[PDB]
């Protein structure tokens, strides 16, 4: 197939509660129309091997940033960022995994808050490497 | 078939804002689309492309700001700073539909970049899907 | 078709400099390249390969230095340090032409790597273009 998305935050995301989905407000790309910006979720259209990458810039405040890459309800990989000045800092990670159709991939803001601007520091992408 | 991977092996500390990040070592250039002296990727065919970069800043108390550029537009950005002062890494990625002739490059908005033979500061891109 | 994704779920604080980063779980191993106990990717066919890694350091004031190695050579490197001390992330990537039999692996030059069930410390690679 052909599946690829790239989303960014152009405004701050500061959730009321812990463990909320990171939703996005700008698509850089949505080849295959698999990503929903308003839920921040990737909906796997076909069984195959997929790559995901994300970079999240934290607010310059004295709260650490914890981000999980989620597969449905499971933690796949996580990222951490914190600076005590306080300064902005970047939580990043990646994953390559076999998915089944209907699987949902998303970013969970476990703790902290994420910076957004037109310069788009905070990003989330994925694509299909191998079908099957 | 398109893929490049470039590295900085000596420091880049321009003095002024908004300079192009030029590279002095190619780890890869399948398709010969990257100009080292220019630090520019020249899109050879319409398609979906992936880019990734990691920039290590100098151990100085001036923040590092880097933009991934599409032609003259800022696409995604990265920030890094530590007040100790210590080295720190500005990184991001993007997946984009490009048209032939489009140019992708890194802009050093502010700050300075560390370069050595161990190659901390890198920039790569490749063709995901043709058309 | 080749792709692997590995993570560390327990800490790695070797003792000696320049030790191989070994992993304890594969998130994927399409093509059954890469062995867990050595932490090495065994190139199965001539071609172009992409590698990416994220290493979270222990919160100690010893800097983390990581090398991506091709056989016995340093390809690209990552650095992370925070003087608080706080956890921090060493990350990099590379795209390179390989020959079959070439070995790709991560070297812990200095420092220590954090591992937990949340998987902050990861290493993946996949085949971009096979050489026919
Ligand atoms: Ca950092
Ligand atoms: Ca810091």
């Amino acid at each position: 197939m052909r599946v690829a998305f790239s989303a960014a935050r152009t405004s701050n995301l500061a959730p009321g509660t812990l463990d909320q989905p990171i939703v996005f407000d700008l698509l850089l790309n949505n080849l295959g129309e698999t990503f929903d910006l308003q839920l921040g979720r990737f909906n796997c259209p076909v069984n195959g091997t997929y790559v995901f990458i994300f970079h999240m810039l934290k607010l310059a405040v004295n709260v650490p940033l914890y981000v999980n890459l989620m597969k449905n309800e499971e933690v796949l990989v996580s990222a951490y960022a914190n600076d005590g000045a306080p300064d902005h800092e970047t939580a990043s990670n990646h994953a390559i995994l076999q998915l089944f159709q209907g699987d949902q991939i998303w970013l969970r803001l476990h703790r902290g808050a994420i910076y957004g601007s037109s310069w788009k520091y905070s990003t989330f992408s994925g694509y299909l490497l191998y079908q099957d």
